[PDB]
């Protein structure tokens, strides 16, 4: 029992979660802290929201800090990581969960739009990974939040966003090979339609997404956080280089 | 806490596990019973082994029954399911875990070999699913054990086995659509090299498999059982139609 | 020029095409004969249709024979192959194109339905492959016709058909390993909605399929035949173990 | 006959091929010109090599121009495209074939390395596509050269390169949706080990790659050019959003 509960536990692990101020990232930072991890979560400008996530985690008995780090700035990410390490003792779990949504007709998409989507969706995860990777040891975890649009693109208008997430899945396989011999697993979780600010369960346009879902409704951030928390702990030890889609069957 | 532990729990659920006498199947039947499920497990002729798995589950505080049901015989499977339902009260979780291994040079493979591999690897899961499916309700779970050879075939000699597992993944997507509106999730877990009788961590031929693994060693049946148990419970509710590979990175 | 036209040519090759009496199979048998292959095509009971395909091929200057061989009967397939070899001189190209469509609510699908779909969709291609394989040499070609439903299942009701085609893709990878060292390529082509008797470009239900297609219309049997003919010839030599989807973007 | 040869022909089409000075790109520019396309090919600094490819195409009876356009500079790409259009009359076929190889231990990979790999491997194809796309009409073709490392990463050291190619496959699906209603197909071809300057059929390290190949040897640039030429012409009309792997079975 208590042995299987040792199976679930993250006590003594330090997590770094980008995009921890809201939606999926905040739900992950909370679930990781619920299982015992000390959590550093980052935010770009939403200072108050990030502090309130730290307060919720403290109220439920956990430990957390909010650090300001603009994902466009590699130095800011690397400093945030160094700070986490110094303040919380080490770094055992990295979760990349700071993606931004983008949608527009191709005829209205510029080269600056590509540059902007990639700087945050694709380049900022690589920066965090390459820097977290000096600190991680045997038992370390890297989990990236992708999208089910990484595998299947049903609509026009979303090439940049879809591509940024497909790139992360390809980066994930190659990083699993790099970090495997050190005992670190590297995986990517692909959420489907999840009731958030970025993607409200109320349409407009919810219906097109909702229609796809085999089990009939949008999921919740908590669904994604539970898969991340399972991967982050001892039971995820034989999963690496993997893509795990959690999308209600939209992609079936 | 206790709320998240409600998150993990299978108390009150009845599971039916094919191939529960050994390897992965026995580890799943035990982990499901550890989380509270009452477990019916089936076996073809290994009566003593199946009874000893039931005894281990009883000793740790759970409830289980062993039922004889030859996977080659559709009627035997359907009877086993009817029996489970009558004895244990209903049926909430189906796990298909009775695959057999097959390997041979193509020039030595007969049509009878195809027929034999498929009868047990592919047809027996469909039979169990179609029969379990009258009994499952909102919250039901179907989980099939596939193989990482379903997605990637690195060697000659294994076309039948690989194909039988790829067929199950395609059956899984279509069944997720069928059973989704009823609130049932249908997924497939693809284990890589797992230290078992079917696949001993000692070579011959272990090395070719071991070399592929990013994290450097064969996994254990318990690794697969923990992913199955997570999918089987409340935290798996937004995962369906999915393939989940748990193979140490062999497929990266 | 003439060198690139040597690039396209199948002169001197013997092809065996199952399902050559109609739709995709007939278009393939004709395109292969147009490029110079002598073609044996099989049929189950549509004797007149198969003879008229042979007449069309003869009128355009090619050579072809129609052989009766029920795909449910392994001996009939193997005899048809032996006959082809004796009458046409050898066997260089196998195309499996005799699938049957199946669709039904899961609650109305029986074990006999599974058995029936698989006997023709999955087992009959393996039988033809295992028997053609003694005759093929360096430069040989195996091409199977799958379906885009092998990779993506958007609807309920089609689990058996989808699974039978996913099984063929997994069989294809393993057979590519088996037959590679002999210089034989083994591939699978996945057609999307193709204007045929099995799938008329006129709805009912055409619209649901048509809506998916990125380029806006159903394709034609000739589209599939041109990809098969390209794979069958010298330019396909470095393609093997591959899945090639030709579906107007339905699966994007 | 001549009708099927109309089937193969690119007469009257203008192609723009990045990386046309060498390896795969030069073989594509030549095969496209052999089938009748007028070809603009680009190069970054290898002026002499690019001119000699133009001379070979002229000697065999075709039309071609070499244009200098550094793939790091979006304006240079867009100018090259405007020039092609003005000099050759329009633009019907875009082939992105200017990737660079990158390999290094993760501990020696910098953020500047990521930036550099992506600027050329991922961003330069998007720039060319977004600019070519005003000029393409019904019947237009976009073909990108990816890598089989986009789907399967067997080794450490290649995360950036693999990711850049996986990103292109995800961009391809989304662009197929964008450009489909206009009658333009968008596909990606994934070459495996192809005997080039970038990847010589002589080891060091050839052997690790060669061992994977089901048919036993490295392919040739001409193999890739023949699949590109087939996609570029009328017979590719029902293929779009597709990934086509041409790798001798390495990925099976």
């Amino acid at each position: 029992f208590q042995s299987m509960m040792t199976s679930i536990s993250l006590a003594g692990k330090t997590a770094f979660v980008t995009g921890g101020s809201r939606g999926i990232g905040a739900a992950i930072a909370k679930r990781l802290a619920l299982e015992g991890a000390a959590v550093a979560l980052t935010y770009v400008n939403a200072a108050e929201r990030a502090q309130a996530v730290v307060s919720e985690i403290e109220q439920a008995g956990g430990r957390a800090v909010a650090i300001r780090a603009d994902n466009r700035d590699a130095e800011a990410i690397e400093q945030a990581i160094r700070e986490t390490v110094e303040a919380l003792g080490g770094l055992d779990i990295l979760v990349n969960s700071a993606g931004i949504w983008h949608s527009a007709p191709l005829e209205e998409t510029t080269v600056a739009d590509f540059d902007e989507v990639m700087a945050v969706n694709f380049r900022a995860p690589f920066v965090a990974i390459r820097s977290a990777s000096r600190h991680l040891g045997d038992g370390g975890r890297i989990i990236t939040i992708g999208s089910n649009l990484a595998e299947l693109v049903p609509w026009p208008g979303i090439s940049l966003y879809s591509a940024s997430k497909a790139a992360l899945a390809g980066l994930t396989k190659g990083l699993a090979r790099d970090l495997g011999p050190r005992g670190i697993t590297v995986n990517i979780v692909h959420p489907g339609s999840t009731d958030t600010d970025m993607n409200p369960a109320d349409g407009d346009h919810a219906e097109a997404q909702r229609e796809r879902i085999a089990t009939g409704s949008y999921g919740e951030p908590q669904d994604i956080a539970g898969l991340v928390a399972w991967l982050a702990g001892p039971q995820g030890k034989f999963v690496t280089g993997a893509s795990l889609t959690i999308d209600g069957g939209a992609n079936a």
